[PDB]
């Protein structure tokens, strides 16, 4: 009943070979199909660049280790793969570069899982505007509670049922607060704001992902001028804010335009964000 | 170089079909593999019976509809699909009844999975003395920040950390606090204590599962005329206590004697709970 193929072009590195489709990988006696122990990244392809392919393949590696994992790959061989396997391809469309490692076995206790039983796939496949934001009744775990270290699967979840309500409300997506309160990020990518020309941007305190789009644009807009403040926020600052907008999402910068009952248009740090984001990676 | 073969006799039901081994069932575009949409149960046949089989498949039920999944299968036939695996295998060890459903897309967004994509697996495999236990730097999450209404893989990996690091002290096993610094349960099952006679339990506060094993127990213990309460307990109520001893990790009760450096007796109580289980068992 149920079909497992790809909803788009697809191809995997895994075990020295490169597989077309949906290749099944991970068996029910698997550590990771029921203990949680995977780990991914994410960069885009497009128009012959892949804007800080590099960063996120150092980032997988870092990943693993934060959730108990041995990379078995250096980050080289990883991009190496990468540049490789978008040759298969026709070109015409984005390419998403998504590597995985997981691990087969637990250890001396089974919900531990064995470093030495970690496994290596690199999955590429071809990519299938103002955005809306509520506030989440969800939050951010801590990293007391969680390996929010991680750019982790077993974090999703959480993800799912925050982007889950907010659609049953009629946003696209929401904000979410750390467990102090504080706005950490949005259901799924880094979250700024504009306010009398300065960019403020929640800092990073372990509860969540401090993007590498992130960290790009930050370095971008000082370079250009601006004054970029990473601080605490919370929702009265976001209410009144000039701009708002998004990073994250495979290397994107995108508006917001709307929060909560209030319209805002797509303002001009914003535009600019994109632009030299663009220079930079074309450059 | 790692070997994926599971490490004892196995059986699983899936897609209709009996398979040995660990035939590979998730791909690298199963939504499941990078994006945390599985959930499990487990129940332990040994000895022509299965103490709770029938709760324990109601339970992976209720957790695949509280991560999102549509459970496919009746607890019922969960349960018959149980009793027909069990006759592959000769008999003479216990066998682990773990059965799983996850998801193989996702929808509106890719974090949020599909509940039309739900597939399922039943997992048959034969199995492979009093515990140490000190506290742990880590937390359990909230309901707020997981969903810890899911018997699902993407817990696990703090209940890892957990065990690692009271290992590398020198223990089997921690208690775990909830975020209000009240003990919740260990790494890997359900704690009771005895003081003066009476039984004492965390209760139930939606951070931690409320076992099976556990709930018979206490109704086992009451029926046979003892007191059992649950309530808060901190880590000096146990610091306190006259017995400690475990439920979970597949229908077991098991003594605890050690808590950090002072050593205990396997105590009465204990051992009351653990001959009343058995003849419940039994009959």
């Amino acid at each position: 009943a149920v079909d497992t193929s790809p909803r788009s072009t697809t191809w995997t590195f895994v075990d020295g070979e490169w597989l077309a489709g949906n290749p099944p990988l991970i068996g029910p006696t698997s550590h990771a199909m029921w203990l949680g122990s995977t780990v991914f990244d994410g960069a885009r392809w497009f128009d012959g660049i892949a804007p800080d392919l590099d960063l996120h393949c150092q980032r997988v590696n870092r990943s693993a280790e934060a959730l108990g994992l041995k990379p078995t790959m250096s980050a080289e061989e990883i991009e190496g793969l990468a540049w490789e396997g978008v040759k298969k391809f026709d070109g015409k469309t984005a390419i998403y570069v998504k590597p995985m490692y997981w691990g087969e076995h637990g250890s001396w206790s089974v919900v531990a899982v064995d470093p030495e039983s970690t496994r290596f796939a690199l999955c590429l496949f071809e990519a299938p505007a103002g955005s809306s934001l509520t506030l989440s009744p969800f939050r951010r775990p801590t990293l007391e509670c969680m390996p929010t270290d991680a750019k982790a699967g077993c974090l999703y979840p959480n993800n799912a049922r925050i982007l889950n309500e907010a659609r049953s409300r009629g946003f696209d997506n929401a904000l979410v607060r750390d467990m102090l309160g504080n706005i950490a990020e949005t259901g799924s990518s880094n979250i700024f704001m504009v306010k009398d020309g300065v960019v403020f941007t929640p800092a990073a305190n372990r509860t969540f992902l401090a993007g590498i789009t992130r960290s790009r644009v930050m370095g971008l807009l000082s370079e250009a001028g601006f004054e970029v403040i990473e601080t605490s926020l919370t929702m009265a600052d976001f209410e009144g804010a000039d701009e708002i907008f998004t990073s994250g999402n495979y290397s994107k910068v995108l508006p917001v335009t709307r929060l909560e009952q209030r319209e805002l248009q797509a303002g001009p740090v914003t535009a600019k964000a994109r632009d030299l984001y663009m220079d930079w990676a074309h450059a």
